[PDB]
């Protein structure tokens, strides 16, 4: 139930792993929380990347705001940035207009994971 800061003053989120294994379930649901007033139903994204892969490839990254939180019910990484790289996590919240965060670490995903 830890909350951490984010790049912008606007949201906050759960704690991800700093290494992960490849298509595993997370240890703990990914949740983004808003500060500010966000409606209900506002949906939410997150995208993986890094200079040798824009997107890489992920299950479940939508969710919906509900009550300020938007609770991923089973995001995944799938994509492996192997070799001495890791992911960059981009938060975007489809409000109108919409806006970013960035998640505070980058994230290593590989096929044994640690
Ligand atoms: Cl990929
Ligand atoms: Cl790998």
């Amino acid at each position: 139930g830890e909350l951490v800061r984010t790049d912008s003053p606007n949201f906050l989120s759960s704690v991800l792993p700093t290494h992960w294994r490849s298509n595993k379930t997370l240890p703990i649901a990914f949740k983004v929380v808003a500060l500010g007033d966000v409606p209900d139903g506002t949906l939410v994204t997150v995208m993986a990347g890094n200079d040798e892969n824009y997107s890489a490839e992920l299950r479940n990254a939508t969710a919906a705001m509900k009550n300020q939180v938007a609770r991923f019910n089973d995001l995944r990484f799938v994509g492996r940035s192997g070799r001495g790289k890791s992911f960059t996590l981009t938060i975007t919240v489809f409000t109108n207009p919409p806006q970013v965060a960035t998640y505070h670490r980058a994230i290593k995903i590989t096929v044994d994971g640690p």
